[PDB]
């Protein structure tokens, strides 16, 4: 109906994710060979999100609850790719080690795992939330003042601007998710749909813009 | 049947939209790298329209009413892309700022939002209609005598002709939609199907023609 | 079963149309950029035909009648593209005006519209049939002794041979359809399936052969 | 179950055919423009076979019999393409007339038509079988000591080896099908599934190997 | 639910396999023509695995058992391709005979066939397990100290590193499967899902990394 404001968002986000997947997979022609992997991973993130959103909508229609397990599965598939996009754009613009890829991957996995262990009641909410936030802040530090920044200082100003915009998304766009978690252990589906919009489409658009600019110039 | 003249139009428009989506995604080979983004966005518009038309047909078969929410969702996804096609073709032919992209996007969003707020009864029909028409006229001015025209004067005559044809579509092809709104607050589905034909397929065909001409010459 | 000889033809034609669509969309690699649009339109015709044949088969399974409206929808989408293939191949081989594109399009539309107005009983069978035949003969004249021939005389002999073969298809392959109409107003589904084979697959194969020859040589 | 040994083969062959279709359509990048048509036709054969095998499996699940009509439809679509692959590989390696294409096509069609006329009881089993075998042997002669061999003697040794391997498949791999026919008019579904494996996947693999070798060297 | 830990793994692995298939088919642009076949085969393995995992999930939903036949069908299609990836990467980096391709294929087929003959009770568990392990060790020897190693010593150090990593996967990643077999004849579905992750996605990622490095450098 026109009063829930949740199914409307579900449909809007699902169609936008499909559109973004097609856009990312098609626009690899405008970028050089180095940036094609970044655009491919961006498109993979949007496609996996669309894939899981279809089943989440199906479960919403059948039962009418929140599929926490399905959202965490989508996260366990997409958050590592989104965090490794930093390594990808740094590799397509300068010499990045790959140690960064490893540590970012590990941090994201830890963050998700402990978050789920708090969601499922396996571990007490406070401890799991604190550990997940520590993993989040560790990824933030690696992208802000750690190895990621050291690789960022040897890149082109366009790549640096894209890196900073993506970092701001990781700090403020991502902060939506733990906040809801906090609220759950002391609207959410709508908030997560809009947040996935911001964190799945705008992220890839920033990557696409910088890749196209670098290839053209 | 052969008397409604509405389901026939639904099927015709849906098949035409699918055909147009395939055509736009396939014909990116004849255009240069700069015009590929324009053709991609055109194809995305047609694909989203087809996607939502399938579900609108499903709802028509099940219940048999007009899905206003679904049409406005399709609009909220396609109208911004269609209006940003102006920025796209100006970027693939001259130096356009991107401020135009921003302002056009904002105007289209305002137009749609206020239109829906009048459709759902949230805001009185008159005020919302006036605000939406002001947003429409603001987009018209930006494409006619504003920043869009300033970027248009530094383009090739073929690009200028495509720009003027698209502007005439924005003025007269788009005027179909508010008129129906006016009539609703004082056939429509058939009119909107034919209008989507005009405003979703002919628009992309104009873009494709100018892109192919520019790439070939 | 093995006695109707109609469902067998339905399946054969549907699979052949899908195969032809894939072939046309894939074989655009062997042709130059100019001929890619012709191959794309050919593939679009076969794809739309396949698309509508699936639903015609569904209606045949459910009810078991002849969907005149569905066939005329398929025609209203495919006949204009097939007739504009002449303009396409003339544009990819010499200087054709585009006035030809306009007049051919108009003639095909008139032919289909009046034919349907005779099929639905809106207009008397004789007058509508005569007007449709006049439109058919006008297209024949434009392709035989009119503007189309003038553009044909300035083309390569391979393109001229393809043009003449396509013209013979337009004269004799297309004459199947009005004949049935005549018989209806004084087997048909099987005849139309085989005719669609001839007029949808062989036509595109002639176009593909000439395009490949021109690109290779 | 694990005792029929027929549904297992159905699933294995169907998945292999889909895999082969994707492989053939994807691997056109490693071949020159001349060999792309051969790879496309190979992929079309596998795709049509997969398409019809899906419906054959559906009919097997519903009723549980042998769809002779469906197999002969698949043959009427695939056998001409498989036999014309000889003309294709000869055209992409030397000067072949195209008369070969015509005569091979005619022979294959005659073989299939008379075979079906014997299967459906229209014509006596003996006469139809003899005529079909004569058509088969005529195709064998045209590929062994006729026009096909004359075109083969002017090709590269790799193309000659591929031609001979394909000829051995036409002689011994194809002989599976009439033998079953003989047995039927005096296990079969399993035999035909494995034979389609041999005659639909190995054939295309031989073609792909020779095309890749010719393009690389 | 959140307690089985098996359906979660099923969904995770299925989505990851689809993502990997798309990634492998898309990333063929960054590799040279020689490595395209390796990436294609990798993508085929992931696609076949996804294809069969969908039906395995369907059978799990309907009945709720372990489809041994379906897993062995997936193996009979994917294990030969995975083992022939060694020949592929050796061919795209040095002169490998193809005798290796033959012997590896034969060994994998023997391993699978005898394994199934032990699973279905056709042959006693001990003898079939011993023969399958002998085939496994024969493949290990051919990749470690046999013809595969001789071809490996004439390759680039990056290709040698990829070869050694793949060999370690064949030794330790693959050892998961017979161990379960042993346990079955004296959790498993979860173990096989995670093992397919390791042996279907990481394998292709190693291949993709080495191919991209070789093409770039
Ligand atoms: C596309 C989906 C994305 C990008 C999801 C991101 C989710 C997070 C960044 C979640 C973070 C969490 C914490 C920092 C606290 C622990 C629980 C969380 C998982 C929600
Ligand atoms: C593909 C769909 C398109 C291009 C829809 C366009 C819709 C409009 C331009 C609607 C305009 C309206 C006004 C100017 C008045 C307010 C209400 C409206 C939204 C129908
Ligand atoms: C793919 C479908 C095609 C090419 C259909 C073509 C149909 C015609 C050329 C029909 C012609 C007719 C007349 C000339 C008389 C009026 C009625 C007709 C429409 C069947
Ligand atoms: C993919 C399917 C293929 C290649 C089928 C081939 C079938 C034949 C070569 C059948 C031959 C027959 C005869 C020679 C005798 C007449 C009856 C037949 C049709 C089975
Ligand atoms: C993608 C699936 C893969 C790579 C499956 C691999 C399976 C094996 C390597 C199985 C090996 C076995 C033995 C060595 C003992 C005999 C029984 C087995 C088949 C499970």
């Amino acid at each position: 109906d026109a009063s829930d404001y949740t199914g409307v968002s579900f449909w809007l986000v699902t169609a936008a994710l499909l559109a973004s997947t097609v856009f990312f997979f098609v626009e690899r022609d405008r970028v050089s060979a180095k940036w094609k992997t970044s655009l491919t991973v961006s498109g993979l993130v949007t496609g996996i999100a669309f894939w899981h959103y279809m089943y989440m909508r199906g479960v919403w229609i059948e039962t009418g609850d929140s599929p926490t397990v399905f959202r965490y599965i989508d996260w366990l598939l997409t958050v590592p790719l989104l965090i490794c996009e930093f390594y990808l754009i740094l590799a397509a613009a300068t010499n990045v080690a790959g140690s960064l890829f490893k540590k970012l991957l590990v941090g994201s996995l830890v963050m998700l795992v402990f978050g789920y262990m708090g969601e499922a009641g396996i571990m007490a909410a406070w401890p799991a939330f604190i550990i997940g936030c520590l993993a989040w802040v560790y990824m933030i530090y690696e992208l802000w003042a750690g190895e990621g920044k050291s690789a960022c200082n040897t890149a082109s100003p366009a790549v640096q601007s894209a890196y900073n915009t993506m970092m701001y998304i990781i700090i403020f766009g991502w902060a939506i998710y733990p906040v809801g978690y906090f609220t759950g252990y002391l609207n959410l589906n709508l908030i997560y749909n809009l947040a996935d919009f911001v964190n799945k489409i705008l992220f890839g658009l920033i990557i696409w813009n910088v890749a196209v600019k670098e290839s053209s110039n």
